[PDB]
């Protein structure tokens, strides 16, 4: 009847109220509802879902059915009249570096996955939705517009399928559908290494005593280690280039391989735990492989806290960061850790953020061979341009002397995404992850622009001129009336990041307020918090502070010039220190006496 509860997957609630360490999956961080931040539970609905039919079927689903009384645009032809452009020229952020948007999405993945459902294995609609474009049960195909080039080129539609939800996938369950969050909602390194038992098994190097992650043992980068291979097929690395044949990555998050630079940071991260790891043995030899991995894990958890809230978020929130996230008060219970639904959403403002190319530079920072430079679209799940083209260090030199793209009205995602996107098992540079972004908001039944500014307590308009007004953009606001007919019906992806950035930050108000409100419940509703009294000794905190992605890099590396602030605009050799001059990580606090 009321369905408080349904949890028939994931029972096992087996919780050490003791242990000092927390969960793989996240259960029993918190001590009365000890499912709650748990990965393959149901992602957080902070306003009711808003579907066609009240309970799942998405607002553009059924032709005659209106939103409001208006038809809801086609996803593709929003992206091609509103978030597509041609020039490139002025584009860049002048006070990000790239290595802004490689965080971002680092942080996000950590935080939220809602994968396709899996009713493809040994199915006809896995290939049929890309064939003959057939709405039905999962496959939800973004079709394209009338004039729309790719129907000259790729057929009638994009394949799209639709996110996995909580109560076995295929059937109906207990009033409206709530999509899955499979990896844990804190921030917590799950993305190194894995919100599931089995996986974070495998990614252990349980050979030797020594608390390791599992290393590539087929290349090395000059002595330094790689990321095992997922050794499963079909590969998506694999088939961009069938000639060098290398395989994605093995990482904690299934993501990892997506493109080369997010493949390069969790490249860093391993090769942190390991270095951690290895300190701890020389520190305490009396320590066993468990505990070395359970001391090294913890630390690179605090790590990704520290550089996300210290140095990323105050430069993505600017003058909004101190009303969302006030100053740490300790840990509290009664706040929920669960990643909304709408945050999922709300953080892919990154996607405005990349730029069309990637470069390597060699050690003056200087292009690294005689194609540096390479078209983004070219990396997604490449493997073969780090194996075999130099290792990460090229790559990473990129990060930091190379600007994030600049959020523009005129100028919202590059062709390389919106255009060129590769999906694995698709088999074409094709795809536009604009289109798939507002093709998603809308099978989460995500509610609309004005619901959620309402929500934020933001004005909501309702004509074109307050509309102008808002966005401080007449012909932004003429375009997106053309197409929704009421901002009412805006969906909140493009709504959100059309608006003009808060001061000193990268997002507008309504982003502001939603990014603002969750990363405050992930901190505040975290048992494991780095700065929560008991967690780490004082001294410990004393260490801690000092970490930098600067330090990451020199360790783990062989790059011996560093910027002191990363994500910002630096330009080399001005704006560079040698390794010698920044902060290490003092390890000593962690020495366990006994006798
Ligand atoms: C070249 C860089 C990137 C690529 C290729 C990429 C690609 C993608 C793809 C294909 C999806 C899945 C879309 C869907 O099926 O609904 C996605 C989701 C997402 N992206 Fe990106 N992305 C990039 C950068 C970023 C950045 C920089 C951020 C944040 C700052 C970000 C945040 C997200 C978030 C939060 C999701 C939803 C995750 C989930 O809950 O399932 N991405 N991205
Ligand atoms: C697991 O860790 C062991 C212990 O370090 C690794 O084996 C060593 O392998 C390296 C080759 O990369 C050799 O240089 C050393 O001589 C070996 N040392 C010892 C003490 O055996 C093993 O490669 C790791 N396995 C994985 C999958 O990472
Ligand atoms: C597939 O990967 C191979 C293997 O690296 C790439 O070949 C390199 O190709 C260029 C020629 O354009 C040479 O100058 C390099 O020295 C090559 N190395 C080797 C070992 O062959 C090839 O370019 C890739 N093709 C695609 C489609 O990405
Ligand atoms: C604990 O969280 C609840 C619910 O979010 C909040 O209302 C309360 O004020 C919080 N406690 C403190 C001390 O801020
Ligand atoms: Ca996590
Ligand atoms: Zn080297």
């Amino acid at each position: 009847s009321w369905e408080v509860g349904c949890g028939a997957p994931v029972p096992l609630v087996k919780c050490d109220e003791n242990s000092p360490y927390r969960t793989i999956t996240g259960d029993c961080n918190n001590r009365r509802s000890p499912a709650l931040g748990a990965a393959n539970r149901a992602l957080a609905r902070w306003l009711p879902a808003e579907y066609e039919d009240g309970l799942a079927l998405p607002f553009g689903w059924t032709q005659r059915k209106t939103r409001n009384g208006f038809r809801v645009p086609l996803a593709r032809e929003v992206s091609n009249k509103i978030v597509g452009y041609l020039d490139e020229e002025g584009v860049l952020d002048q006070n990000r570096s790239l290595l802004f948007m490689q965080w971002g999405q680092i942080v996000d993945h950590d935080l939220d996955f809602a994968p396709e459902t899996e009713l493809g294995s040994n199915e006809h609609s896995k290939t049929q939705c890309e064939e003959y474009c057939i709405q039905g049960d999962n496959c939800f195909p973004i079709m394209f517009p009338k004039n729309d080039p790719k129907l000259k080129t790729q057929g009638k539609c994009m394949p799209f399928f639709r996110a996995g939800f909580v109560c076995p996938t295929p059937p109906y369950q207990s009033l409206a559908r709530e999509q899955i969050n499979a990896v844990t909602s804190f921030l917590d390194a799950s993305l190194v290494y894995g919100s599931e038992p089995s996986l974070a098994s495998r990614l252990r190097n349980l050979s030797s005593p020594l608390g390791l992650m599992a290393v590539n043992q087929e290349a090395w980068d000059h002595g330094l280690a790689y990321l095992p291979f997922n050794n499963k097929k079909p590969s998506p690395c694999e088939f961009i280039n069938t000639t060098a044949r290398v395989p994605c990555f093995l990482a904690g998050d299934f993501r990892a391989s997506e493109q080369i630079l997010l493949a390069t940071a969790h490249t860093l991260l391993l090769r942190e735990h390991n270095r951690l790891a290895r300190e701890l043995k020389k520190l305490n030899p009396h320590w066993n492989g468990e505990k070395l991995y359970q001391e090294a894990r913890k630390i690179l958890g605090a790590f990704i806290q520290i550089i996300t809230f210290r140095d990323y978020l105050p430069i993505v929130l600017g003058s909004e960061m101190q009303k969302w996230i006030p100053p740490y008060q300790g840990y509290n219970n009664s706040v929920d850790p669960r990643i909304s639904n709408v945050f999922t959403f709300a953080f892919r403002f990154g996607h405005m953020e990349v730029p069309s190319t990637v470069s390597r530079l060699d050690e003056n920072y200087q292009p690294w061979g005689p194609e540096a430079e390479l078209p983004l679209h070219t990396l997604f799940f490449n493997t073969w341009r780090i194996i075999k083209d130099g290792g990460i260090d090229p790559l990473v030199r990129g990060l930091l002397a190379k600007k994030s793209k600049l959020m523009n009205q005129d100028k919202m995602v590059t062709s390389e995404l919106r255009n060129k996107l590769f999906q694995p098992t698709h088999k074409i540079h094709g795809f536009d992850l604009a289109a798939i972004n507002l093709q998603r908001c809308r099978d989460h039944g995500m509610p609309g622009y004005n619901s959620w500014r309402g929500f934020c307590g933001l004005s909501q308009p309702k004509t074109l001129k307050g509309l102008q007004t808002v966005l401080k953009n007449k012909i932004l606001a003429k375009k997106l009336m053309d197409l929704y007919k009421t901002p009412d019906n805006i969906d909140i992806w493009i709504g959100g990041n059309a608006e003009p950035m808060v001061e000193r930050g990268r997002v507008g108000p309504l982003l502001a307020c939603l990014l603002g409100r969750q990363f405050q419940q992930i901190r505040d509703g975290d048992r494991f918090w780095w700065e929560n009294p008991g967690v780490f000794t004082e001294k410990q905190r004393d260490s801690l502070q000092k970490v930098s992605f600067s330090r990451l890099i020199c360790d783990n590396t062989h790059i011996t010039k560093v910027p002191l602030h990363a994500f910002q605009a630096n330009n080399y050799p001005h704006d560079f220190v040698d390794c010698s001059t920044v902060d290490k990580l003092d390890l000593s606090p962690w020495a366990s006496r006994e006798n």
